[PDB]
C-alpha cells in the first residue's frame, strides 16, 4: 500500500545513538578509502624498486620505507573496520528493541473487540515476529555496507585522476563495456528460469490430484497410470533446462572475453603516454586499478537498495497501529469510583451489532435484568448472540444503542479499574500463560500472602493435584515436563476466579470437552463457589441445567420466557421443542501463518524469518527456521548414493572434467601476462618496448577466446549431468509416496501442499550438491596447482616464505566476503522467547483485559530483551575486532614478502621480475583458494535442508501393496466376515471406537450398518480393502486371511462410490473410464447411461470431451455424484462398499439413486452406510452399531417386529425432520 519515507526508521534513536552513528559513519569512509590508497603505496614502491636497478642502495631505502607504510595503513583498518561493526550491528539494536517496547504498548490498550479472529489476530502476531526483523536488517548494518563500497567509487576517482588522468578517463569507459553484457546475461537468465516455472505447472497438479485423492488412487488400481504422465510432464522441463545452461557458458565467455579484450586497451596506452614522457610505471599502475575498483564498488552500494524498501514497507504496518487512538480508554481523572456494589446489572433498551460488519442484527430490542446474589441461565437454541452477554458487561463493545446500569449507574462513566476488577470470567479452554502454576493464581490478585493461594485452591478441587507433582507449586506448563495434560486440566482458571472474590461473576460455557464423570467434578466446584454472588451461567447444553433458579430463554433480539424450572418448563411455549432439540442431538493460526509465510521468503534467506507450528498446549512454537544446522540431518553415506544414481551419464562427466580443468588455467595466464609488463614499462630502448608489448596484447585477445570454448564445455555438459539427476530423483519419489499406507497422507505435516513442494524445489537442489560443487572444486584445486608450480620454477627463495604466509593472505580474503552478507547471523534465534510473550498476549487478550493483567505482560518483556541484547554486545565487540584484526595480516603481511624480496636482489642472487610474478601470482591465487573453504561445512555437515530427500525414499510402508511371496487372488465370490476386531485412529490414538467387532456376510446379499448417530461408521469400508491395519483379530475375505494376498489382485474386482466425489483434470470421458482398463466405446456409453446422465451428457458443447477439473465448465454437486456412478458400473466389481454421510447428497428430486438402488445392486455384495433413516431399505439385513459391536442385527421384518430394540429410537428420527 503506502510507505514511510528511509528516515523516520531513525525516530526510534535516544541521544545515546547519535554517537554511535557518528563514529559508526567515520569508520565506514576511512575503511572505504584505504583499498585506492593501497594502490598509491604498492605504486610509488615499484617506482622505487626497478627504477634503481643500477643503484642497488637506493633500492633498499626506498623499499623498506615503503613497507613501514603498510604496517602504518594496516593500522589504520585496524581501528576503523573495527568502528563499522561494534557501533552499527549494536546501534541498530537499541533502536528496533525500543519499537517492540512501543509497539506492545499500544497493543494492550486498544479496544479488546479489534480482535475478532478474521485475520486479525493472526496479523498482529506476524507484525511482531517478522517486521519487526525487517525494520532491523534495514537500518542496523546494511547501512554501513551502503557508506563504505560508496566512498571507494568517491576515493576510486581522486587518487586515480591526480596520478594520471588520461588512464582514468580510458578505464572508466570500459567499465559500460563490462557491465552491458554483464547484465545482458542477468536479464535472459532470469527469462529462461520464468519458462521453467511455467513449464512444471502442468505436473504441478498431477502429483497434486494423486495425493489430495488418495483414496480414489488407491481403490481402482491406478497408481502406475500416475507416473506414465508424470513422466512426461517432466521431460519437457528437462529439454528447457538444457539450454539454460548453454546460456550460462555463452553468459561467462562473452564476459572473460570483454574483460581480457580490455585490459589490452588500457596496457596498450600505457606503452604509448611512457614512450612520450608523460607518466611512468607507478602512475599507470595506480590510475588503471583505483578507477576499476572504483567503478565495480558501485554494484556493491546498490545491492542495499533492495533491503532499504522492505524496511519501509514493513516500517509503516507498525507506524499505524503504535500511533491509532482507541475509543473505550481509562480515564483517571474524568471517571468516577463508587464503593459497596450490590451487582443489580441491567439491559434496558439495548440495541446492537457487530462493528466489524453491520450486516446482521444481534440485540434488536434486547431487555433482561439480573437480580442480586441470583443465578441465571441466558440461554438460546442457536446463534443469537447467547455469547456475547459476556463481551458486553466486560466493556469490549461499546452499546451503539442503548444503555447499560449497574445499580442505576451507566458503565460508561467508569473507569477501567474499577469496573473490570469486579468481575470474574471462566471461558472456553481456560488460557495459561506458559509460566509456573503459582504465579497464574497470583493474576487474580498481584500481593496478598501465600496462605490465601493455599485457601482458594483449597475449594476447587485443586489443593491435592498441584501437590501431587514433585516441586513446591512450580511446574513450567508450557514447558511438557510433568504433564497435567488431561482433557480435565485441573482446573487452577477456577481457582484465579476465586481468589479475586469478584462480585459479578461471569461464567461461560465451559462444558465443552465431550463431558463425562471427570466434568463432573468441576461441575461441584462450580457448584461452590456461587453463594452471594450475581452470577450468570451461560450454557450451550441444558444437561447441567437443571438447578438455576431464575432461567430466561432468548430467540431472536430479545427474551420469549422467563421464570423458574416449573413454569419455563410447563405452557411447551417455545421450550418444549428447544427441549426436544436436547433429545434429537489453536491450530488454526499455524497453518494460517505458514500460508503467509509460504510464497514470502523468496528473497529473505533462512536466518531472517521462521516456520511456525502447534508446539505443546501452552503456546503457539516459532521455530527460528536456522534448522539447517542441528536438525535432521543426511545420511552420512549420501554423497556416494546421489553418485550411483548419476551413472548412466558418465560420457557428460569425463566430458566435463576435462573441460573444466581448462578454465583453471585462465588464473595464471591473467597473472603472468599482468605481471609481466610492470618489467616492459621500466625498460629504457623505446623501441624495443614496442615490439614486446605487441605480444603481450595478443596474448589477451587469444585468451579472451580460450575463455569462450571453456566455459561452454564446464557449464553445458555438467547440465546435462544434472539435469538427468532431478528427473530420476523426482520419478523416484512419486513411485515411492504413492506406496505408503493411507494413515500417512492423514497427518498434517504431510499434507498435499507440504509434499508436492519436497518435489517441486527440494528435490530440484539435488543438481546444486553434485553437479555445482565439483565444477567449482576441480577448477579451483587445478588453479591453486598450477601457480605453485610456476611460483618455485621462477624462484624459489620468495615462494617459500609466502607459502609460510599462506594461512594468513586465505584468512583475510575469506573476512572479505562474510562481511558482504554481514556478521549479524541468526538473528531470528535470539528474539523467538521474547516473540512468544507477544504472541500469547494477543491471541488470550480476552484473559489478559480482565484481570488488568496489562502491566505484568509488559513487565515480563522489559526484563525479558535484556538478554538479546546483552548477546548482541559480545557479539558485536567480537566479530568486529578479529575482522579488524585479519585485516592487519593482509597488509603487513605483504610488507614482510616485498621487504625479503628486497633482501635477496642487492646481495646479487636475484633480479627485478622475479619478485613481482612471485608476488602477483600468488596473491591472486590466495583470492580463489577462500572460496573452496566457505562450501566446505555444507559438503560434510549433513549436506543441506534440501539434500535430505532420503526420508521419503528410506521409508519402509506399512502396508506393503504387492508382494512375491502371497498368492494372487482369482475369483472373489463374496465371503465378508469381521472376527475379534479392535481398531483405532493412527492420527489420534486415543480415540478408540472399535472394541470386539462381529459381522457375517453371505455371497449373493447386501448389509446395511445404519448411521447410528456418527459412532465411528465410516471405518468399515476403510477395512474391507486395506487402507488400515486392524489392532487385532482376522479380517476373513473368501476364507482366507486378508493379509496374506495380493492388494492389487483384490482390489481390481471391489470398486467403491466415493463420499465425496472429485474428479480429475481431464474430460469427461477418461473419468468414466479410468474404472476400466481396456475398454474403449462399446460398453462406456451404456454404462454411462446408468447413472443415467445422458442427456447431461448429450447435451454438452465439445461432444463428450470438456474440461471438468479446472479451467472449464462447472459442475454442481448433483452432477459429479453422477459421474462417480458411472465408473463402478464399468468396473463391475463383486464387492460393493457404498458411502452416505453429512447430508452431502443434496439432490432434491432424487433419482440418482433410486436408479442405483435396483440396478447396482442386482448380483453385487454391498455394504450401504448413512445417517439418514430413508432409501437405507435393505433387502436382505440391517444392523445396527454401537461401542464397537452390534446391538441388533437381521432382516427390516423382524426388527421393527420387536417393540423397541434399539431401531425405534432411530424410528423418531423419521418425524425430526
Ligand atoms: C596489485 C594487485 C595485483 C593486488 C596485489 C591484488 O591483490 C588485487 O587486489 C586483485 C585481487 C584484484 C585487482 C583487480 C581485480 C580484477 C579487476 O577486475 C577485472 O577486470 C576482473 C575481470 C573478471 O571479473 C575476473 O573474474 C576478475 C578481475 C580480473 C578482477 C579480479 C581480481 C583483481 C585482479
Amino acid at each position: 500500500e503506502q510507505s514511510l519515507p528511509f528516515f523516520k526508521l531513525f525516530s526510534f534513536a535516544d541521544k545515546f545513538d547519535y554517537l554511535l552513528m557518528f563514529v559508526g559513519s567515520l569508520g565506514a569512509i576511512v575503511h572505504g578509502s584505504s583499498m585506492p590508497v593501497f594502490f598509491l603505496l604498492f605504486g610509488q614502491m615499484v617506482n622505487g624498486f626497478g627504477k634503481n636497478q643500477m643503484d642497488l642502495h637506493q633500492m633498499v631505502h626506498e623499499v623498506s620505507r615503503y613497507s613501514l607504510y603498510f604496517v602504518y595503513l594496516g593500522l589504520v583498518v585496524c581501528f576503523s573496520s573495527y568502528a563499522e561493526i561494534a557501533c552499527w550491528m549494536y546501534s541498530g539494536e537499541r533502536q528496533v528493541a525500543a519499537l517492540r517496547k512501543k509497539y506492545l504498548e499500544a497493543v494492550l490498550k486498544q479496544d479488546v473487540g479489534f480482535f475478532d479472529t478474521d485475520a486479525r489476530t493472526g496479523d498482529i502476531v506476524f507484525s511482531v515476529s517478522t517486521d519487526t526483523l525487517l525494520v532491523q536488517d534495514a537500518i542496523s548494518e546494511k547501512v554501513g555496507n551502503f557508506i563504505h563500497y560508496l566512498s571507494t567509487f568517491l576515493a576510486g576517482l581522486v587518487v586515480g585522476f591526480v596520478s594520471a588522468w588520461k588512464l582514468a578517463l580510458l578505464s572508466v569507459a570500459v567499465i559500460p563495456g563490462i557491465a552491458f553484457a554483464g547484465g545482458l546475461y542477468a536479464y535472459t537468465l532470469t527469462g529462461i528460469t520464468s519458462k521453467s516455472r511455467e513449464s512444471y505447472a502442468n505436473a504441478g497438479v498431477i502429483a497434486e490430484q494423486a495425493i489430495a485423492q488418495v483414496r480414489t488412487v488407491y481403490s481402482y488400481v491406478g497408481e502406475s497410470k500416475a507416473l506414465n504422465a508424470y513422466s512426461d510432464a517432466i521431460q519437457y522441463t528437462l529439454k528447457l533446462g538444457y539450454k539454460a545452461g548453454m546460456a550460462k557458458g555463452l553468459g561467462l565467455g562473452c564476459t572473460y572475453g570483454i574483460a581480457c579484450m580490455s585490459w589490452a586497451l588500457v596496457f596498450w596506452y600505457a606503452g604509448v603516454f611512457i614512450r612520450n614522457g608523460q607518466t611512468d610505471g607507478g602512475k599507470a599502475f595506480t590510475a588503471i586499478f583505483s578507477a576499476i575498483v572504483g567503478g565495480m564498488s558501485l554494484g556493491q552500494s546498490f545491492s542495499n537498495l533492495g533491503a532499504f524498501s522492505k524496511g519501509k514497507a514493513a516500517g509503516y504496518k507498525l507506524m499505524e497501529i503504535i500511533n491509532q487512538r482507541p475509543t473505550i480508554i481509562q480515564d483517571p481523572l474524568d471517571g468516577k469510583c463508587l464503593d459497596q456494589v450490590h451487582g443489580n446489572i441491567e439491559f434496558k433498551d439495548v440495541t446492537f451489532s457487530y462493528p466489524s460488519r453491520p450486516d446482521v442484527m444481534i440485540f434488536r430490542n434486547f431487555n433482561i435484568f439480573f437480580p442480586s446474589g441470583k443465578t441465571v441461565a441466558v440461554v438460546g437454541g442457536s446463534g443469537s448472540g447467547k455469547s456475547t452477554v459476556v463481551s458486553l458487561i466486560e466493556r469490549f463493545y461499546d452499546p451503539n444503542s442503548g444503555q447499560i446500569l449497574l445499580d442505576g449507574v451507566e458503565i460508561k462513566t467508569l473507569q477501567l479499574k474499577f469496573l473490570r476488577e469486579q468481575i470474574g470470567l471462566v471461558n472456553q479452554e481456560p488460557a495459561l500463560f506458559a509460566t509456573t502454576i503459582l504465579e497464574n493464581i497470583l493474576y487474580g490478585k498481584p500481593d496478598a500472602t501465600m496462605v490465601e493461594v493455599e485457601a482458594a485452591a483449597s475449594a476447587a478441587n485443586a489443593h491435592s493435584f498441584i501437590t501431587l507433582l514433585p516441586k513446591g507449586y512450580d511446574t513450567q506448563v508450557g514447558e511438557r515436563g510433568v504433564q497435567l495434560s488431561g482433557g480435565q486440566k485441573q482446573r487452577i482458571a477456577i481457582a484465579r476466579a476465586m481468589l479475586k472474590d469478584p462480585k459479578i461473576l461471569l461464567l461461560d460455557e465451559a462444558t465443552s470437552a465431550l463431558d463425562a464423570s471427570s466434568e463432573s467434578i468441576v461441575q461441584e466446584a462450580l457448584d461452590r463457589v456461587m453463594v452471594g454472588r450475581t452470577t450468570v451461567v451461560v450454557a450451550h447444553r441444558l444437561c447441567t441445567i437443571r438447578n438455576v433458579d431464575s432461567i430466561a430463554v432468548i430467540q431472536q433480539g430479545q427474551v420469549v420466557e422467563t421464570g423458574t424450572h416449573e413454569e419455563l418448563i410447563a405452557k411447551s411455549g417455545a421450550y418444549a421443542s428447544l427441549i426436544r432439540f436436547q433429545e434429537m442431538v489453536s491450530t488454526r493460526l499455524s497453518h494460517s501463518l505458514s500460508t503467509k509465510s509460504l510464497s514470502l521468503r523468496s528473497g529473505s534467506l533462512r536466518n531472517l524469518s521462521y516456520s511456525y507450528s502447534t508446539g505443546a498446549d501452552g503456546r503457539i512454537e516459532m521455530i527460528s527456521n536456522a534448522e539447517t544446522d542441528r536438525k535432521t540431518r543426511a545420511p552420512e553415506n549420501y554423497f556416494y548414493r546421489l553418485l550411483k544414481l548419476n551413472s548412466p551419464e558418465w560420457p557428460y562427466s569425463i566430458m566435463g572434467a576435462v573441460g573444466s580443468i581448462l578454465s583453471g588455467f585462465i588464473g595464471p595466464t591473467f597473472a603472468i601476462v599482468m605481471s609481466n609488463m610492470i618489467e616492459v614499462f621500466y625498460y629504457t630502448d623505446y623501441d624495443s618496448m614496442e615490439r614486446k608489448t605487441k605480444e603481450y596484447v595478443f596474448i589477451y585477445i587469444g585468451a579472451g577466446l580460450y575463455a569462450v570454448g571453456a566455459y561452454l564445455i564446464q557449464h553445458y555438459f555438467f547440465s546435462i549431468m544434472g539435469e538427468n539427476l532431478t528427473t530420476r530423483v523426482r520419478r523416484m519419489m512419486l513411485s515411492a509416496i504413492l506406496r505408503n499406507e493411507v494413515g500417512w497422507f492423514d497427518e498434517d505435516e504431510h499434507n498435499s501442499s507440504l509434499i508436492a513442494a519436497r518435489l517441486a524445489t527440494d528435490a530440484a537442489d539435488v543438481k546444486s550438491a553434485i553437479a555445482e560443487r565439483i565444477s567449482v572444486i576441480l577448477q579451483n584445486m587445478t588453479s591453486l596447482l598450477t601457480s605453485f608450480i610456476v611460483a618455485f620454477i621462477v624462484e624459489w627463495r620468495v615462494s617459500l616464505l609466502i607459502l609460510g604466509t599462506f594461512p594468513l593472505l586465505v584468512l583475510a580474503n575469506f573476512a572479505q566476503q562474510l562481511s558482504l552478507k554481514g556478521f549479524a547471523g541468526d538473528t531470528a534465534k535470539a528474539h523467538a522467547k521474547t516473540s512468544m510473550i507477544a504472541g500469547e498476549g494477543v491471541s488470550n487478550i480476552r484473559t489478559v483485559a480482565a484481570f488488568n493483567a496489562q502491566s505484568k505482560i509488559l513487565s515480563l518483556f522489559c526484563h525479558e530483551l535484556r538478554v538479546p541484547q546483552k548477546r548482541s554486545l559480545y557479539r558485536s565487540q567480537t566479530s568486529g575486532f578479529l575482522f579488524g584484526l585479519s585485516q592487519l595480516a593482509l597488509y603487513g603481511s605483504e610488507a614482510l614478502i616485498l621487504w625479503y624480496g628486497a633482501h635477496l636482489v642487492s646481495k646479487g642472487v636475484s633480479t627485478f621480475s622475479k619478485v613481482i610474478k612471485v608476488f602477483v601470482v600468488l596473491v591472486i591465487t590466495a583470492n580463489s583458494v577462500a572460496e573452496t573453504v566457505s562450501l566446505a561445512p555444507e559438503i560434510i555437515r549433513g549436506g543441506e535442508a534440501v539434500g535430505s530427500v532420503f526420508s521419503v525414499l528410506d521409508r519402509q510402508t506399512r502396508i506393503d501393496p504387492d508382494d512375491a511371496d502371497a498368492d494372487p487372488v482369482e475369483t472373489i465370490r463374496g465371503d465378508i466376515e469381521f472376527r475379534h476386531v479392535d481398531f483405532a485412529y493412527p492420527s489420534r490414538p486415543d480415540v478408540m471406537v472399535f472394541r470386539d467387532f462381529n459381522l457375517r456376510i453371505r455371497a449373493g446379499h447386501s448389509q446395511a450398518l445404519v448411521g447410528a448417530s456418527g459412532s465411528g461408521k465410516s471405518s468399515v469400508i476403510a477395512m474391507i480393502e486395506r487402507f488400515y491395519d486392524p489392532l487385532a483379530g482376522k479380517v476373513m475375505i473368501d476364507g482366507k486371511d486378508i493379509r496374506r494376498l495380493n492388494l492389487k489382485s483384490l482390489r481390481l474386482k471391489i470398486g467403491l462410490v466415493q463420499q465425496e466425489p472429485a474428479l480429475f483434470a481431464a474430460t469427461i470421458f477418461d473419468n468414466i473410464a479410468y474404472g476400466k482398463d481396456g475398454a474403449t466405446e462399446s460398453e462406456v456409453i451404456d454404462a454411462a447411461r446408468a447413472a443415467n446422465a445422458h442427456g447431461f451428457i448429450s447435451g454438452l458443447p465439445e461432444g463428450y470431451k470438456t474440461p471438468v477439473g479446472e479451467r472449464g465448465v462447472q459442475l454442481s454437486g448433483g452432477q459429479k455424484q453422477r459421474i462417480a456412478i458411472a465408473r463402478a458400473v464399468l468396473k463391475n466389481p463383486t464387492v460393493l462398499l457404498l458411502d452416505e454421510a453429512t447430508s452431502a447428497l443434496d439432490a432434491e428430486s432424487e433419482c440418482v439413486l433410486q436408479e442405483a438402488l435396483e440396478r447396482l445392486m442386482r448380483g453385487r455384495t454391498t455394504v450401504v452406510v448413512a445417517h439418514r433413516l430413508s432409501t437405507i431399505r435393505g433387502v436382505d439385513c440391517i444392523g445396527v452399531i454401537q461401542d464397537g459391536r452390534i446391538v441388533e442385527q437381521g432382516s427390516h421384518s423382524e426388527l421393527v417386529s420387536r417393540p423397541e430394540g434399539a431401531y425405534s429410537r432411530l424410528l423418531q428420527l423419521q418425524t425430526h425432520r
